[PDB]
């Protein structure tokens, strides 16, 4: 959902 997770972490990161 999102192209930044595992870095960035806005909302939800650690189920990215």
């Amino acid at each position: 959902v999102a192209r930044g997770w595992k870095r960035k972490c806005p909302l939800f990161g650690k189920g990215g």
